[PDB]
């Protein structure tokens, strides 16, 4: 890594210096590093130029605004300080070149939208890896190769993706936040494909801003949910985009590429998805629950088809797609009720989970849940209300009561119900789960909400070892 090489595309006669790492933070700027002095959140990194020089950085690239001309080469205490106008915009490109263009050395897929980003990301990474890729994800959960994921500027994005390339990643599924897009955090990334899940006088400027940004990015293949209203607005202007639907929104007059679920059967262990596409028709057996997750799976399918993965191979491997751990995660066993573990711990999330669960439920829908102690009490009656309305049987129990009287939390939940008396109450979460699962009929569904993947119950100050997943698994006679 050389300052001259790094800046060649922009600054013709830049000094030759060996560079170690690239950083925005003067406090971690070691000897040999490239320090990047940016202006932003009422904060100016050019303040910390002498600090960095004193800490022995090899060179500095700084914002030119008010201080210098674009590409102006100065030197301070033997250290090259090079000024670039609108450095915030160019940071991704700068970092990209520094880290040897990671997105040009793997198949990168960006997923944007409000919901389904994490699930769609994980499905893409999974399915691609099942077809021979070494796949990775970068998202809200975290970054890493599939299985080794662990918990943010334009430089960090390029640097992390470079790390995944070094680890042998050939495919990466990236969650692209709306916020990050507006702040040029992915401005210079070569996306093989961009996916849109959903959105949930003014409308003109918002759309204009988004359209403007789109034209500035290398989005690659566009894969869009046509069941979303903004999705169809995108599709109207993008004749090469792939339209995906499960609610009869493909308009075949356009003669574009498409994928639509024709019929879907939500059953006790997942969904059977019959679909047609411009790549051909087929039937997928998904082990994921709810309509939203069919949509996510169809988006991932359409995306991989668009990138040239063969339909027959994707079909062969579809059954092996798993859900995100503790996200509408189904547990079935011969002759026993279906049990779904979900982390839903807010009113809206609980409602979604129950509505999702209902689709797979021939018999009665049971909801086992509680609320956290020593936390905002406002949600408690709201979650009670939702449990009452959208489930047939509400089993109110404990969920991290902490120092707060467990029964006090339950009472707050019950307060929200029209008919608290028809709710079952059982303290001991384990016992309550056991109660729902044991009493439920074969064609019933038990949603165990609130914890999902978490493997602890906080009673008092103790963090006791407990898992919904393990409890459910033992009762059903399977492994979590
Ligand atoms: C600026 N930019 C980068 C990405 Cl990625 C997107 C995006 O939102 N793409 C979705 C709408 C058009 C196709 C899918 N926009």
């Amino acid at each position: 890594r050389n300052l001259r090489d790094l800046l060649a595309p922009w600054v013709p006669d830049a000094p030759s210096r060996a560079l170690r790492e690239m950083t925005l933070d003067s406090r971690v700027a070691a000897a040999g590093d490239l320090f990047v002095a940016v202006v932003g959140h009422q904060a100016d990194g050019r303040r910390y130029i002498p600090q960095a020089i004193a800490q022995g950085v090899a060179a500095i690239i700084a914002e030119a605004k008010d201080e210098a001309t674009d590409g102006e080469i100065r030197e301070m205490h033997g250290v090259p300080v090079i000024y670039l106008s609108q450095l915030n915009e160019r940071l991704s490109a700068l970092a990209g070149r520094f880290y040897h263009e990671p997105s040009d050395n793997l198949r990168l897929v960006g997923v944007t939208g409000t919901n389904g980003k994490t699930t769609t990301t994980q499905l893409l990474a999974q399915w691609s890896q099942l077809l021979g890729e070494i796949s990775a994800v970068m998202g809200t959960v975290g970054n890493g190769l599939l299985g080794k994921v662990i918990p943010g500027s334009a430089v960090d994005v390029q640097h992390e993706l470079a790390g995944l390339v070094d680890q042998g990643a050939t495919f990466c599924a990236m969650e692209v936040s709306s916020h990050g897009l507006v702040q040029h955090r992915v401005a210079a990334l070569k996306f093989a494909a961009s996916v849109f899940t959903n959105l949930s006088g003014d409308m003109e400027h918002y759309e204009a801003a988004k359209w403007l940004l789109y034209s500035e990015h290398h989005c690659g293949q566009a894969i869009i949910n046509a069941d979303d209203e903004v999705g169809r607005r995108w599709l109207a202007k993008l004749p090469d985009a792939v339209a995906v639907s499960m609610e009869d929104h493909i308009n075949p007059n356009c003669h574009g590429r498409w994928l639509k679920a024709t019929e879907v059967n939500y059953h006790d262990s997942g969904a059977t998805i019959r679909f047609s596409s411009s790549w051909g028709d087929g039937e997928i057996e998904s082990h994921l629950m709810g309509a939203f997750n069919v949509s996510n799976l169809l988006l991932a399918l359409a995306t991989l088809l668009a990138l040239g993965y063969p339909l027959a191979d994707l079909l062969k491997t579809a059954a092996r797609l798993q859900p995100v751990c503790g996200r509408m995660e189904v547990f079935t066993a011969p002759g026993k009720p279906t049990v779904v573990v979900d982390y839903a711990h807010t009113p809206d999330a609980l409602e979604k989970a129950l509505q999702a669960a209902r689709l797979h439920c021939a018999g009665k829908l049971w909801c086992v849940f509680g609320c956290g102690g020593d936390r905002d009490k406002g949600k408690r009656p709201l979650m009670g209300a939702i449990a009452e309305e959208f489930a047939d049987v509400a089993v109110v129990t404990d969920d991290n009561p902490r120092t707060e009287e467990p029964r006090a939390i339950i009472n707050d939940i019950l307060a929200g119900m029209l008919d608290a008396g028809h709710a079952k109450v059982m303290e001991g979460r384990a016992e309550a789960v056991t109660c729902a699962v044991m009493q439920a009929k074969e064609n019933d569904v038990v949603l165990v909400a609130g914890k999902g993947h978490e493997d602890y119950q906080i009673v008092g100050n103790q963090r006791l070892d407990y898992s919904d997943r393990v409890t459910v698994a033992r009762l059903l006679g399977v492994i979590a």
